């Protein structure tokens, strides 16, 4: 199905998975299976400086969830995170819109912005201002 994104997570550079991992640590802090559920996610969404609803919190979860159980694993995270910044996840219809870089800024900081994606160095990089 989403082989593009599914495989994309693997195409990423060492710096990508490395930085992304540093965030997942805190993102899935306390989770049952180190995943990102409505609770683990809702805690981050608000940490950025917002306050979403519980009904919507589940939406985004399953929206990216591969199993559709209500959680997001490592790969599943990169699958949506890889397109997050690209703005090619699903669309920008409703006002709601979560950014990848923004989130990282909370988990870690600016480290996951300029010195995040190493692909820009030599590897190909599309939709990357
Ligand atoms: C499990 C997981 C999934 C998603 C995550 C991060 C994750 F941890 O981030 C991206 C998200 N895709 S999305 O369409 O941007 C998106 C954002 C939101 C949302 O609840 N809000 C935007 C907000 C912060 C405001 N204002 C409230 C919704 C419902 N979809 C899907």
């Amino acid at each position: 199905g989403d082989d593009i994104y599914k495989a994309a997570v693997e195409q990423l550079t060492e710096e990508q998975k490395n930085e992304f991992k540093a965030a997942f640590d805190i993102f899935v802090l306390g989770a049952e299976d180190g995943c990102i559920s409505t609770k683990e996610l809702g805690k981050v969404m608000r940490m950025l400086g917002q306050n979403p609803t519980p009904e919507e919190l589940q939406e985004m979860i399953d929206e990216v969830d591969e199993d559709g159980s209500g959680t997001v694993d490592f790969d599943e995270f990169l699958v949506m995170m890889v397109r997050c910044m690209k703005d090619d996840s699903k669309g920008a219809g409703a006002g709601v819109r979560i950014s990848a870089d923004a989130m990282m800024q909370a988990l870690l900081g600016a480290r996951a912005k300029e010195s995040l994606d190493l692909r820009a160095h030599l590897k190909q990089v599309k939709k990357e201002d």
